[PDB]
C-alpha cells in the first residue's frame, strides 16, 4: 500500500501600497469619562478582560500591508 | 492499493494600492460618556469580555491591505 | 486500486486601487451617552462580549483591498 | 506499506510599502477619567486583564508591514 | 514499513519599507486621571495584570515591518 | 551658423510576462540523417557557412522577452 | 559656426519575467547521423564555417530576457 | 568654430527574472554519429573553423537574463 | 577652434534573478561517435580551428545573469 | 585650438542572482569515441587548434554572473 503525496504550492504573490504623501491627520476628541462599577470580579481558567479602558490611538502606517499563509498537511491514520 | 496526491497550487497573485495623497483628515468627536454598573462578575472557561470602553481610533494606513491564504492537504484513514 | 489525486489550481488574479487624492475627512460626532446596567454576569464556555461601549473610528486606508482565498483537499476513508 | 511525504513549498512573497511623506500627525486628546470600583478580585488559571486603562498611543511607522507563515506537518499514526 | 519524509520549503520573502521623510509627529493629550478601587487582590496559576495604568506611548520606527514564520514537523506514534 | 541638436528621447517602456506554469514539454523527434558529399570549397571574403547540421533544440525560457534599442545621431558637415 | 550637439536620452525601461513553475522537459532525440564527404577546403579571409555538427541543445532559463542598447553619436566635419 | 558635444545618456533599465520552481529537466538524446573525410585543408588570413562536432548541452540558467550596451562617440575634423 | 567634449553616460540598470529552486537536471545522452579523416593541414595567419570533438556540457549557473558594457570616445583631427 | 574632453561615465549597476536551493543535478552521459587520422600539420602564425578532444564538463556555480565592461578613450592629431 504505497502513498505518496508531493506538496509543493509557489507563491509569487506581492502585498504592495504606494503613497505620494500621507500627512495632515489630526486627532483631537473630547475628554471622555468612563465609570465601571462591577462587585466582585471572579474569573476562570482562560479570560481575557478588559474593563474601564478608555483608549485614545493614532495609527498611521506608510504601509500597513499583511499577508498571512497557512501551509498544513496532516497525515493522520 | 497505490495513493498518490500531487499538491502544487500556484499563485502569482497581486494586492496593490496607489495613493496620490492621503492628507487632511480630523477626528473630533465630542466627548463620551459610558457608565457601566454589573452587580457581580464570573467569567469561566474561554471569554473574551470588554466592559465599559471608550475607544478612539483614527486608523490611517497609506496602504492597509492584505491577503490571507489557507492551504490544508488532509490525508486520514 | 489505485487513486491519484492532482491538486494545481493557478491563481494570476489582482486586487488593485488607484486614487489620486484621498482627503479632507472630517468625522465629528456629539458626544454619546451609553448606560448599560447587568445585576449579575456569568459567561461560560466560548463568549465574545462588549457591554457599554463608545466606539469613534477613522478608518481612511489609501487600500484597503483584501484577497481571502481557501485551499483545502481532503482525503478521507 | 512505503509512505513517502514531500514538502516544499516556495514563496518569493513580497510585502512591500513606499511613502513619499509621512508628516504633521497630531494626537491632542482631551483629559480622560476612568474611575472603575470592583469590591474583591480574584483571578484563576489563566486570566489576562486590564482594569482602570487610559492608553495614548501614537503609532507612526514609516512601514508597518507583516508576513505571518506558518508551516506545519503532522504525520500521526 | 518504509517511512520518507523530505521538509524543504524554500522561502525567498522580503518584507520592505521605503519612506522619504517621518517628521512632525505630536502627541500631546490632555492630563488624564485613574481611580482604581479593588477591596481584596488574589491572583493565582497564570494571570496577567494590569491596574490603574496611565499609558502615554509615541511609536515612531523608520521600519516597523515584522516576519513570523513558523515550521513545526511533527512523528507521532 | 549656429546649430544646435538637442537629443533627448525619453523611453518608459515594459517588456513583461507572467506565466503561472510551464511544464510538460516532450521533444522526442526521430532519428535524422544528413549526407552533402562535395569535392572544392573555396570560401573567401567575409562567407558565414554551414555545411551537414543537425541541431535538436529544446529552448523553454521562463520569460524569453526581448527588446532591442538602436540611437544614431550621425552628423556631417 | 558654433554647433552644439546634446545627446541625453533616458531610458527608464524594464525587461521582467515571472514564472511560477518551470519543469518536466524532456528532450530525447533519436539518433541522428551526419556525413560530409569533401576533398579540398581552402578558406580564406574571414569565414566562419561550421563541417559536420551534431547539436542537442537544452536550454531552459529561468528569465532568459534580454536587452539590447546601442548609442551612436557621429561627428564628421 | 566652437563645437560643444554634451554625451549623457541616463540609463536607468532593469532586466529582472523571477521563477519559483526550476526543476525536471530531461536531456536524454540518442547517441549520434559524425563522419567528415576530406584531404586538404587550407585555411588562412581569419578563419574560425570547426570540423566534426557533437555537442551535447543542458544549459539551464536560474536566471539567464542579458543585457547589452554599446556606447560610441566618434569625433574626425 | 574651441572644441569641449563632455561624454558622462549615467548607468543605473540592474539585472536580477531570483530562483526559488533549481534542482533534478539529468544530463545522460547517449554515446556519440566522431571520425574525421584528414590528410593535409596547412593553418596560417589567424585560424582558430576545432576538429573531431565531442561535448557534454551541463551548465546550470544559480543566476548565469550577463551584463556587457562597452563605452568608445575616439577623436582624430 | 583649445580641445577639452571630459569622459565621466558613472556606473551603479548591478548584477544579481538569488537562488534558493540548487540541487540534484546528475551528468551522466554515455562513453563517447573520437578518431582523428591526418598526415601532416603545418600549423603558423596565429593558428589556436584543437584536434580529438572529448570534454565532460558539469558546470554548476551558484552565481555565475558576469559583468564585462569596456572603456577606450583614442586621441590622435
Amino acid at each position: 500500500g504505497s502513498v505518496q503525496i508531493v506538496y509543493k504550492p509557489v507563491d509569487l504573490s506581492k502585498v504592495t501600497s504606494k503613497c505620494g504623501s500621507l500627512g495632515n491627520i489630526h486627532h483631537k476628541p473630547g475628554g471622555g469619562q468612563v465609570e465601571v462599577k462591577s462587585e466582585k470580579l471572579d474569573f476562570k481558567d482562560r479570560v481575557q478582560s478588559k474593563i474601564g479602558s478608555l483608549d485614545n490611538i493614532t495609527h498611521v502606517p506608510g504601509g500597513g500591508n499583511k499577508k498571512i499563509e497557512t501551509h498544513k498537511l496532516t497525515f493522520r491514520e
